[PDB]
């Protein structure tokens, strides 16, 4: 009965008129990485045992792609120097084939250059994502690509809607879609205006913190998100924190902890706003501990 027990077309259950803004979403951070198998590079570079499908069919809606211009139509999905073993491609396909099961879902897809292009590249990493998938036959009519600064999930049912954190950007359509960009500050908690003013972004980013720093600037952030019902502020909540430099201070043994921690204090918090979270090893459960992920999506006042 409760929402995260259809994890798969949870949003489908919520009023369209509502602003994804407004929706509580889960969202996997460095969502590729999943294809990591290497232990001392997991250690720092994996943040996700699950596939794209899978963590789609577990209910995450909002997706952190890091990418790499290997070549001058093609982006490879990496954390930072890493290879992640697939291609852009691999991802919209996938997000392709679930909203086309689940017609009523919406994706938001970040964007980010994570490393520099291979030397035989001539376009910036932007162009070629511009060119060769935002405008790319297969996926043209994928994208969100309205005018709506601030869309409803009515509008963007079955798309996926750009988050650009690219930098300047000639697309017209999405979070931050304009030559502007999106002025993201390292390391912290910050809100900047995006969209030509049109919206406030709201963000937790602390990524070097300790264990009891993240979590604290974590929940900060939720209870500001509380007590703030303005459609035209987004927050963007990153449970992920870096590892420390060894097996038991992996990003693993982190989400372990954080997850499980924000997921009770969520659930104790009844339906209210929460934001989108963005979470290490989404779908991941621990027995006898809360998950972030379904108490992300039950926390969706209905
Ligand atoms: O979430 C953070 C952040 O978005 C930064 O840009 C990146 O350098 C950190 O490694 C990342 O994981």
């Amino acid at each position: 009965d409760s929402l995260s027990k259809s994890p798969e077309n949870w949003m489908s259950k919520l009023d369209d008129g509502k602003h994804l803004t407004e929706i509580n979403i889960p969202g996997s951070h460095d969502s590729g990485s999943f294809t990591l198998k290497d232990p001392v590079k997991s250690v720092w570079a994996k943040t996700q045992d699950k596939d794209y499908l899978t963590q789609m069919k577990s209910g995450v809606r909002f997706f952190d792609i890091r990418g790499r211009a290997s070549a001058d139509n093609m982006i490879s999905v990496h954390h930072g120097m890493v290879y992640l073993h697939h291609e852009l491609g691999k991802f919209l396909d996938d997000a392709k084939y679930y909203l086309s099961a689940y017609p009523n879902e919406t994706i938001v897809m970040s964007m980010k250059k994570d490393y520099d292009s291979d030397s035989k590249v001539t376009k910036t990493f932007e162009e070629i994502f511009r060119e060769y998938y935002y405008n790319n036959p297969q996926y043209q009519n994928l994208f969100y690509t309205g005018s709506n600064a601030n869309p409803t999930l009515k509008e963007t049912k079955g798309k996926i809607v750009l988050f650009n954190r690219m930098g300047g950007t000639y697309i017209k359509s999405g979070y931050g879609a304009d030559t502007s960009g999106i002025q993201w500050a390292d390391n912290a908690t910050f809100e900047t205006k995006i969209n030509n003013g049109s919206l406030n972004l709201k963000v937790q980013d602390e990524y070097k913190d300790y264990y009891d720093k993240k979590v604290e600037a974590v929940k900060n952030l939720l209870a500001k998100a509380k007590t703030d019902s303005n459609k035209d502020n987004v927050y963007v909540n990153f449970l992920s924190v870096a590892s420390g430099g060894s097996a038991f201070n992996s990003t693993y043994n982190y989400a372990s902890f954080i997850n499980p921690e924000i997921a009770k204090t969520i659930k104790a918090n009844g339906k209210a706003r929460t934001g989108w979270l963005i979470v290490d090893y989404a779908g991941y459960t621990w027995p006898g501990y809360d998950d972030i992920v379904s108490e992300i999506i039950d926390s969706n006042k209905l």
